[PDB]
């Protein structure tokens, strides 16, 4: 029953998930000014010219655009990561208002939303076993701030009155990922976790430093979704986002000088 709510939302969590209270948790506040410079990590690279989308889903929390990852087609690899990483789904979290609405903030600031583009580890053979290890997945964050808009988030925003409520599903493919990234891959690195129930810490994450743009109707598209399946009470999705987590004995690494 976990949920966004004030009876069941991210302070809630760690009576069901006493995960939540952890040492490696999700997000974080990024403090840009004592993220060192670690010239050992190495370019991103992300190799999506291969993905296969398949469907997209409200699960009644955001909703996830899935991939085909029965092969090495859409992967992350470098930067701080070993081995190969499988693209499984990608999801975004988002505000009521455009003052808020990312997980991770940088120097305190909330972007309107943040995409997660969820990736396991191949050496585990499955993502349910990837998500029983410390290294076990990836996941490469990218801020939306409010501007011109996206245009390969577009076809994303057209197909999301069809799956206005929980359960709700649309076949969703030729989907190309690529078109949601923004120019420069640089970024901060740290280890972490889920952001949702179950919070394993099992995430290597990887946080764009230059945000995308998405119009304000884009956003507002989102925003038209919903938490409650058909035919219940209206409970718009919105202020889905759980907020920075201390940062305990950890250190936030940065691709770029
Ligand atoms: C854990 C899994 C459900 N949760 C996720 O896959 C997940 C992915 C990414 C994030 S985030 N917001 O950090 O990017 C949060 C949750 C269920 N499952 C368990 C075994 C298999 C399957
Ligand atoms: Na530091
Ligand atoms: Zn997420």
């Amino acid at each position: 029953h976990w949920g966004y709510g004030k009876h069941n939302g991210p302070e809630h969590w760690h009576k069901d998930f006493p995960i939540a209270k952890g040492e490696r948790q999700s997000p974080v506040d990024i403090d840009t000014h004592t993220a060192k410079y670690d010239p050992s990590l190495k370019p991103l690279s992300v190799s999506y010219d291969q993905a296969t989308s398949l469907r997209i889903l409200n699960n009644g929390h955001a909703f996830n655009v899935e991939f085909d990852d029965s092969q090495d087609k859409a992967v992350l690899k470098g930067g701080p990561l070993d081995g190969t990483y499988r693209l499984i789904q990608f999801h975004f979290h988002w505000g009521s208002l455009d003052g808020q609405g990312s997980e991770h903030t940088v120097d305190k600031k909330k972007y309107a939303a943040e995409l997660h583009l969820v990736h396991w580890n191949t050496k585990y053979g499955d993502f349910g076993k990837a998500v029983q290890q410390p290294d076990g997945l990836a996941v490469l964050g990218i801020f939306l701030k409010v501007g011109s808009a996206k245009p390969g988030l577009q076809k994303v925003v057209d197909v999301l009155d069809s799956i206005k409520t929980k359960g709700k599903s649309a076949d969703f493919t030729n989907f190309d990922p690529r078109g949601l990234l923004p120019e420069s891959l640089d970024y901060w690195t740290y280890p972490g976790s889920l952001t949702t129930p179950p919070l394993l810490e099992c995430v290597t994450w990887i946080v764009l430093k230059e945000p995308i743009s998405v119009s304000s109707e884009q956003v507002l598209k989102f925003r038209k979704l919903n938490f409650n399946g058909e035919g219940e009470p209206e409970e718009l999705m919105v202020d889905n986002w759980r907020p920075a987590q201390p940062l305990k004995n950890r250190q936030i690494k940065a691709s770029f000088k």
